[PDB]
């Protein structure tokens, strides 16, 4: 075979993949009880009642299908949208009908620096009949304020993917793009973190 | 083989490919009598007397070589330029020396929606010795005003390529690309742009 | 095999590759005595005493490892930084401990025009344990003022790479990115040449 | 994109693809009323009552699912097996429950010669959850007796695939395998044609 | 990214990869105390005193470097060679200097059938400066006697790789070769199993 | 980019590539005055008067087109055939109309060993409209008598390609291919084969 900085995830039912969710067009991940994060350009395409699916892997199944109950955009310029779902599944996952028993939120990392290895996990290919999760690895190029840039292979559906460090702790949320190219994430500054904690379902 | 969102067009002498023309560096397509559409960043590299070729495919031939007679940039910000050609071919196509007999313009689509399948058809590799036409498929991500964004594999030479729906109706013109399933950016034909184009079709 | 607009350089100890240097995260190239060029977003990550390596190729060796002695960013908008190194190698090259005897600066080309063939030569993959030099070919799309655009396969590490014409003369410096994509360089205008000549070590 | 001697067939419900059928592990194609052809190493894995599907394409549907009613191996050395199916579909195709109304047999070509372009049409990837038909093009290298050799990209599932000329006429049946490799088929000699005609369901 | 039936193994220090060993040219795996298996065409290239390395992964290290003490070829036609190593490492692994503490032998599977998923694990690229383990997945095509055939992407260095089922139990040893091609293994018949058990170091 | 054991040769007008010739379906290489070597399964598709081309590279030109004048198969089992050409080019190369002035034969290597790096140089894609020369690198797996096996990416058209060591000396002729790092099979030049070739070089 060959070196490859992106590979298909064959088992999406183990951590960290159990923190990731699919939209028809994009990716999101869990941040707290009944609460997911994605980009604003993703959430504009959705409304209350639309469905997300928890860590799906084509016909190997998933953690359940859930409906969106609230969409809250961050008021700053950063591309962050908090989405709450109804806790009771439309279709159950293997751990039952409760959203939170089928998913796992991430710990925030202590920080991030140029040169460290990150992973972007998400559903790179939008509007497919089957959901396939890919893991894209690469180094951090820069952390400046609320901007984190890394070199990786990312595609349009990665919008909303978590960016994790080597210990599966959260360093960012992807928003825009062999391919070892600069790719762009929102780094969680204290003001963004505060907006998120405030909009987690209580 | 493998899934691939871009493949070589092996017969460019059937519809929809007989709508598409090649520049040395880019793509365009036919909009009406003696008239083609491309981007402003393409037309700035050309002038009256420069040559375009109709639906070429390496040494399989083409629908003729024609000279440019007029360049008319759209006055708005969108990246659209109208180019008229001399009707009399420099080199004939199989349907003769008249440009219009060797090409086919597209019908406009009724609109376009996020999630629908499009195709971008054009000459993705600029400044080659042989013209090779590729078809790039993918879903529309967004339509907002004159901006249409789709996820596809497009390349530098695709500047000017038509963006068609599943029934080969026109939804846009490609202008920028900034596996590969990447957001790619077209001009959606709003009424103001359609009016400009209609007014600049050779009479 | 297949047509490919980017291939691995297997001997980096011949011209023009002997004008190219590696940073941990990016590329640069020699402009004069003890002096290299790169981008401003590359030099931001380095400081006096950090190290660059002269035309490395995996474990086939290199022209030596050298320390940075001064960093001078171009005052204009263009993404150009001049870096001077200590002349005395930290680790020697095959031609000895003097930086200048192990490298080769480029001649400026007379100019550059749309459609001509260029090559971008550099270390495309950032933060690797081994330095691998690739050569990316493609045509110039546009030259205007200080902006040169070409169609090529470039990646995040190519920041700082020379852009040469078919006679290995210098037409620009890469700064931003099959793939036949528009890629962007700084074209050396008289004002930029003047800044560079003024900042070559004496 | 790139030159490629193998591409996915996106509509398998037009000629010539309507002459091709799938087994779980391999390909076959229609030779006459209720009758298909494949290799002897394919038919070894099947029995009466096993199922084949007519020109499937993922979830875009198919020409119907049919049961095997008889397996007849060619007495000679050549890797040819005739399989008859029950005429009445287990699951219908768009043209109804009759096998014959949903498929199309091929005309034999007048012959075949070195350098002419052929196509091998079949299901290259064995034992998949979804059937994906690919078309592999390439030139004939040699024809001798019952042996036709061509240069193409074929894979293990292509056992049993038709080999057609540029007018979709039949020149052989694949049996054994960028990749532009010599690939091997059975050329239909008069003795083989005679066996086949004798074993077409009446 | 894309579907791929072969991927780089990033951590070779967990089971099942801790059963695999590298030769300069090929692969082998552990069958018992101080004892490995490979092909006869591999062992002909080695002699007492030559080195094998336990589950290496470029510069991430390995389970130790060990010397060959005995080579015993199976007397039948099948491509099987038992190699014993000196128990005391030339260079230790993380579990110390004893060969057997750094490696793990496999359980034989109860049998194997057409259509089941297998994995071939080994070092596909011979005579490299760094050892990179790849995992190639695919279905079993046939089990006939001492022959097992599967559809996979295998390369010259895979000679000697174990072929494992989905529970990491042993089904074969690879000996000869997108690429989904038939690939050929020795299936462990009782007579082969007896030869192996008889030549395990006591 | 990526590691790749096969790449396109961009200048076929330098050594070692000026040793290699193209058939419509296969490769060969020069062994001496007016004489080339290929496989028996290639030469059986050719006859006196058929044309080979010297070191072509698409439209960059070539060292001339020459006609075959004699085919002499090796009497042993190994897959070797000697082909002589008419010395006077049908179409000249840059060094003129004489075949020998436009090509270069190889020196034989002193031998070959498992683990050493070789190159297979040839025209891997048969029956194309344009001749494209590729170089496939990889290690020797085994040498036994007249059999040399190496791990490389070779294709149908590589039949007849020379197999050279790191100093461009001849170690073998490729005959069969049965990423891709696969065992590939050449004829190693034993003394009996060398003698046959020397005796069949045009005088
Ligand atoms: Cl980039
Ligand atoms: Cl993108
Ligand atoms: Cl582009
Ligand atoms: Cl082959
Ligand atoms: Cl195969
Ligand atoms: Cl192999
Ligand atoms: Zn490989
Ligand atoms: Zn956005
Ligand atoms: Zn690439
Ligand atoms: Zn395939
Ligand atoms: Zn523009
Ligand atoms: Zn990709
Ligand atoms: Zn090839
Ligand atoms: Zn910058
Ligand atoms: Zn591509
Ligand atoms: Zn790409
Ligand atoms: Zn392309
Ligand atoms: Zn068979
Ligand atoms: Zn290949
Ligand atoms: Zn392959
Ligand atoms: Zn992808
Ligand atoms: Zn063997
Ligand atoms: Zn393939
Ligand atoms: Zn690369
Ligand atoms: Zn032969
Ligand atoms: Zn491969």
């Amino acid at each position: 075979g060959s070196e490859n900085n992106v590979t298909k995830v064959k088992d999406t039912n183990i951590f960290p993949y159990t923190g990731v969710v699919a939209f028809k067009s994009a990716t999101g991940f869990v941040v707290g009880k009944n609460t997911i994060l994605t980009n604003k350009h993703v959430s504009k395409n959705y409304k209350v009642g639309d469905r997300i699916t928890a860590h799906p892997n084509s016909d190997k199944g998933n953690g359940g299908i859930y409906s969106i109950k609230k969409i809250i955009n961050y008021p700053g310029k950063e591309d962050v949208s908090v989405i709450q779902v109804e806790e009771r599944a439309i279709e159950r996952g293997p751990k039952g009908f409760n959203f939170n028993d089928n998913v796992t939120p991430f710990k925030y990392a202590a920080g991030a620096k140029a040169g460290e290895r990150i992973k972007v996990i998400g559903y790179p290919h939008p509007y497919k009949n089957k959901y396939v999760l890919y893991e894209s690895t690469g180094p951090v190029m820069s952390v400046e304020g609320s901007s984190i840039v890394y070199s990786a292979h990312t595609e349009s559906g990665n919008s909303g993917s978590p960016v994790l460090n080597s210990n599966n702790e959260l360093v960012g949320i992807h928003f825009a793009s062999d391919d070892n190219r600069n790719a762009y994430g929102v780094y969680f500054t204290p003001e963004i973190k505060k907006f998120i904690a405030e909009n987690i379902d209580k």
